[PDB]
Order: structure tokens, then C-alpha cells, then sequence
């Protein structure tokens, strides 16, 4: 679980996704696995806007935070699970690093912000969501 809070917007993991953010939709894109929906608090996040490959992301199911080199956000496949079928994700970075499904919204930053949240894994593998080209999430 986890969620990325920035101005009145709140993104999470489209497959984490709740009614309460359903109700509130901005946007969702299935083959990125983001949602965003509208908050009435002002968040505390902010995002970067950068081509760092390097940062930290937090992993919950080892409570700790760890460094990551990741590759530039592409089109990966992504195996079935109980929320889609196969299919490629896009705009996926992947690294060497542990993750399982519940560590997904575990957050990955760079010294400029937030890069993106955990989306996949497996295998000693970690994928992130980007979120860096949504410039809208600032205005
Ligand atoms: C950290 O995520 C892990 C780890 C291990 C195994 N499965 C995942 C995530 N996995 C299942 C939920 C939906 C997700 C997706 N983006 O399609 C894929
Ligand atoms: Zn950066």
C-alpha cells in the first residue's frame, strides 16, 4: 500500500485503487497502473523533474528503505495476476531489488522529489510507476 500526496491530487496504484478514489477519479490509465483523484487537504509530496536512474524506494515488507540504479520508463510485459491479464505496462522502470505485491505505493525518490511508487516485481526485481512526465500533478 502506499500513496503519493501532491497539492489536491492523491496517487496511487490503479489496481489499489479504493471506492473513495473512484468517486473522486481525475484520471486512470490501466496500462501504466495509476489512478489520481482529487483530495480536500493540500499534500505533502513533491515531484521531480529530472532523468535520475538512481534513488531510494521504501519497502514495506522489509520496513527499509533501499538504494536502486533503474532503467528509463518503458514498455515492459507484465504477467497475469488477479487484477489483469498479461499485457505491457508502460512507462515502467525496472531494478534489482526485493519487492512483493503488498510492498506496491512503497514510494521511489531521487535528491529532486518523488520519481514514482512500486508497481511490480518478483524474482528480486522492483518496477516503479513513473510519474514524472505528469506535469499537470503541480498545477
Ligand atoms: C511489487 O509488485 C509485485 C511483486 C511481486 C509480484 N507481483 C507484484 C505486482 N503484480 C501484482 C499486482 C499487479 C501488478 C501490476 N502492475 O500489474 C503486478
Ligand atoms: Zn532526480
Amino acid at each position: 500500500s502506499g500513496a503519493i500526496y501532491v497539492g489536491n491530487y492523491r496517487v496511487v496504484n490503479r489496481h489499489l485503487a479504493t471506492h473513495n478514489d473512484w468517486a473522486n477519479l481525475v484520471w486512470e490509465d490501466s496500462s501504466r497502473d495509476l489512478l489520481v483523484s482529487s483530495t480536500t487537504a493540500q499534500g505533502c509530496d513533491t515531484i521531480a523533474r529530472c532523468d535520475c536512474q538512481t534513488g531510494v524506494y521504501y519497502c514495506s515488507s522489509r520496513r527499509k528503505h533501499y538504494p536502486v540504479s533503474f532503467s528509463k520508463p518503458s514498455l515492459i510485459f507484465v504477467e497475469a495476476s488477479e487484477y489483469y491479464p498479461a499485457r505491457y505496462q508502460s512507462h515502467l522502470m525496472l531494478a534489482v531489488g526485493h519487492s512483493e505485491p503488498g510492498d506496491c505505493g512503497g514510494i521511489l525518490r531521487c535528491q529532486h522529489g518523488v520519481v514514482g511508487i512500486v508497481s511490480t516485481g518478483g524474482n528480486g526485481l522492483v518496477g516503479f510507476a513513473d510519474v514524472r512526465d505528469l506535469l499537470w500533478l503541480d498545477e
